[PDB]
């Protein structure tokens, strides 16, 4: 297991434009296209991103292409965020994958606000952080996914994805 497989499990893979859990235009392996209610807008974004007229449909290779850009960018944003970097740096490999997963799903900003849990993580107080993480909109909305991520932080293993 690794971050790529982890995320592929959590986000799925769809070749036609679709609405995510929040109702936003998405494609591929959880590649957000736009937050606008317009399918025209998202198509336009899709075309810009792929570099061709897609008509709202990409190939599997194109989806992995976006995925390959998206994963590293997530990491890069964490390393640039003053709130996140120190947590990420204190963590072990498996647990960093859990943080990236969150950042990938909700963005830096989304995550930068889990202050209290981040602090707990940094302190390596696993069970407590796990508890605190669950007290969130995130958990109430995507409980199954949140649970997998939470187990990962709590245990430091890939047990939840296996
Ligand atoms: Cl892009
Ligand atoms: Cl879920």
């Amino acid at each position: 297991m690794n971050i790529f497989e982890m995320l592929r499990i959590d986000e799925g893979l769809r070749l036609k434009i679709y609405k995510d859990t929040e109702g936003y235009y998405t494609i591929g392996i959880g590649h957000l296209l736009t937050k606008s209610p317009s399918l025209n807008a998202a198509k336009s974004e899709l075309d810009k991103a792929i570099g061709r007229n897609t008509n709202g449909v990409i190939t599997k290779d194109e989806a992995e292409k976006l995925f390959n850009q998206d994963v590293p960018a997530a990491v890069r944003g964490i390393l640039r965020n003053a709130k996140l970097k120190p947590v990420y740096d204190s963590l072990d490999a498996v647990r960093r994958a859990a943080l990236i997963n969150m950042v990938f799903q909700m963005g830096e900003t989304g995550v930068a606000g889990f202050t209290n849990s981040l602090r707990m993580l940094q302190q390596k107080r696993w069970d407590e952080a796990a508890v605190n993480l669950a007290k969130s909109r995130w958990y109430n909305q995507t409980p199954n996914r949140a649970k997998r991520v939470i187990t990962t932080f709590r245990t430091g293993t890939w047990d939840a994805y296996k």
